[PDB]
């Protein structure tokens, strides 16, 4: 129904990484189809799949901008930022690991975009 928020989940949710290194963001992004050709950049957030749904409504959400909208509360997230001239695999990732609040679109009261901007770095 909600299928969006599935490609989401599949994108961008990983609920309990361990240890999040390169091979992490290798591994990962093969596993979630990201890899061919190579996702540029990719974010995974981490925790409760509760407070990223909270995200679309007052609970923990603000409007942001246009049409996004914002955390309230701190996410652990991991960034996978692509590495070497190729767009196509094998797929080198370099892994930021960070603590933030995240900026997502939201529909029906689902989270179905993250804007990657604000990981740009």
């Amino acid at each position: 129904d909600n299928s969006r928020y599935t490609h989401f989940l599949t994108q961008h949710y990983d609920a309990k990484p361990q240890g999040r290194d390169d091979r992490y963001c290798e591994a990962i992004m093969r596993r979630r189809g990201l890899t061919s050709p190579c996702k540029d950049i990719n974010t995974f957030i981490h925790g409760n799949k509760r407070s990223i749904k909270a995200i679309c409504e007052n609970k923990n959400g603000n409007p942001h901008r246009e049409n996004l909208r914002i955390s309230k509360s701190s996410f652990q997230v991991t960034t996978c930022k692509l590495h070497g001239g190729s767009p196509w695999p094998p797929c080198q990732y370099r892994a930021t690991a960070g603590f933030r609040n995240v900026v997502v679109a939201c529909e029906n009261g689902l989270p179905v975009h993250l804007d990657q901007s604000i990981f740009r770095r």
